[PDB]
């Protein structure tokens, strides 16, 4: 009887040539890492405690691709910490010398580049888990302030 | 004592003549489909699995209205397939042959030209949630490309 | 105390006769199709991913007519391709064999002569959006250049 | 070494010995108000939906002096409507019985004669910002045209 | 070896001489009130549901000032609702009788005169949040349409 | 039945002869430094924190080339620093002794004179997203104001 406008629905997808496909939740995940003490952070080459964090892969197919690696892109604190994220939130509020590392399965921490992968994890077909980890690094004397990063991956399958 | 310049605060809203009031979260949502391999959408006709997403429906009341129908309005891929949407991101990057497709819930494709509405809910006092489902639907060979589309709907009450 | 002339402002719009009114925002609206490689317009009849675009009917009043159709009016590529809107930024630099399909809800190109109207789409009291896309057609083997180019639309209500 | 001639460029501006300055993107600014319907005018003293517009001010010093208004200046519509812009795009093809109104910041519209100032708002240390709005005001029974206006302000420092 | 044009970036911000710094995302939202029924609106003086935002400020210096207050710019909908924001989107489609009106943290609707600022909030070293809350009012018997509407704010250190 | 004139709708947009092509939110952005204050940036070098932003490129062929790189051109607020932007809002109001640097994902901030290339970043078939950051730099005594600066980039495909 009555009709009114309802409003707008926007779909965010791709389509992909590959042995997997990166699940809904992943593609544009979100980590809370928390709240890190100066005093944890007080010289260079101190970390944090690690958060962890998934890259879920769906439909894949051992037939197409056995392996899967995934390689990170983002913003280098430094040119001697080229494995170390910097923190992007605004232009007044967040911490210095701190950044941000990404682990592998292995527990070693990716460069972030866009071209060197982590280490291969065998696929089974179906879903597929890739365990990946976060901390704070410190490329100094850290001070207080917000402490957000962002970063985008790919996945190499082989 | 110091005072200085904040910033600018945009307010979007509408005064509806209806039933029902859609959420501030309905309103404008982005639903995030994932990636699907080309491998699954590799014949006209092939689909995907479904992404749900809801149209919240606040302050109903029953004594205007008991029923509500949503229909969705958006560029169709082709004119045999009325009821797949054509996928816009951009000029270069954009998967060929492949659309979304919105079901209702009976698991039917809606069709897009916002004059037919899907089947009739029932509505009680309060908030209404209609549930919905897009997947991706492949209208030939599928080729890689980003998958974003966009649709408007509107509600009708009786 | 003191006076300064400050400035000159300028008002635009229009009075009409009809069952809606075109949106402030979309009166006179800028599309930005983005960058298109010559690879993806190799050939006549080449075609690139749309962008989408929508013309905001707002006041409609469903009494004075329920259904709306837009036409476009620009220049054409070409008599043989009298949908493809011919480019038209300067002298010197504009890519050549290339120019903008406009596509309606169907996603059908419309005759660009402000006599072809759309699909007819129906309306509701309050605002409405008729959504349309805009791409790249190629009419030969496309070269690089700026790729403006620009049309005036009328609305038919029925 | 080819030296060719270029053009002209031609540059604008005005020094003023006031307490503010007005912002190049003030002293000329285009208002978009979008299309009306007649049904909404026809009535003498019917209003349409305002449409917003600002007057930035730069580099604004309270030390000289705390406090802004403005004025407009343009073409009244009648002697019995002095507040009401009117209209003038060409000999032909203009809205009758149309008119533009100036609303200041607390909804009242300003006469049209250079000298009655709008509220006084309060200036801060650094960019400043005076909010007006612009809507049809009907003096009869409109008629379908273009509605275009043109009006000059000056700025008030006590 | 191929270089090719690719576009423009515009960096937008300001440095202030004050105790916080408002955050990159505060300085310029969106509140999307969603949709309110006449109904609901159906009496001067109604209001509707109430919708939160925050303020952010960055790099708070509590050795410089501890309380922060924040007032809002805009065009009032009359002169006896003075503390209620008139809507502005176009010339046709917008709601009448209906206002946003501004609540600050203890529930009061703000004077939108820029001058009467909010309830102070103490702030602590780092990112402090003030949270504010936007509904609809009615200064009559509401009329369906398009709400939107804007505001600027300044933010008060002492 | 009835048919009036519409409005005008332009189209923007770029053929290229390369490797891939910038996203149609890429070509022209605007990013948000946010505030900061004169206390951060109180001597020469003196930096601010980061804003992040991105250049995303589609319909990648990594047989036409593999590696990108941008150059960033602009105005440079000194002979000494050729890599900080100047400011550019208006002739007044602006902030003096600082400017916007764009950094690498490197980390290093980039000569402003489109030649100078930022570091290579590995392509992929397909989207390809390319992340820099934003921040403030001082060449002396921050002093408030606004903060808007420009530029354009050019992408290099080898």
């Amino acid at each position: 009887a009555t009709t009114v406008n309802g409003g707008t629905v926007h779909f965010k997808g791709e389509v992909v040539n590959a042995a997997c496909a990166v699940d809904a939740g992943s593609v544009d995940q979100t980590v809370q890492l928390g709240q890190v003490r100066t005093a944890s952070l007080a010289q260079e080459g101190a970390t944090s405690s690690a958060v962890g964090f998934n890259i879920q892969l769906n439909d894949c197919d051992t037939n197409v691709a056995s392996k899967a690696a995934v390689a990170f892109l983002g913003t280098a604190i430094d040119a001697g910490h080229t494995n170390v994220l910097a923190l992007q939130s605004s232009a007044a509020g967040s911490a210095t010398n701190v950044g941000v590392q990404i682990l592998d399965r292995t527990g070693a921490a990716l460069t972030l580049d866009g071209a060197t992968f982590s280490s291969e994890t065998t696929l089974n077909n179906g879903t597929n888990t890739i365990p990946f980890q976060a901390r704070y690094f410190a490329t100094g004397a850290a001070t207080p302030g917000a402490a957000n990063a962002d970063a985008t991956f790919k996945v190499q399958y082989q």
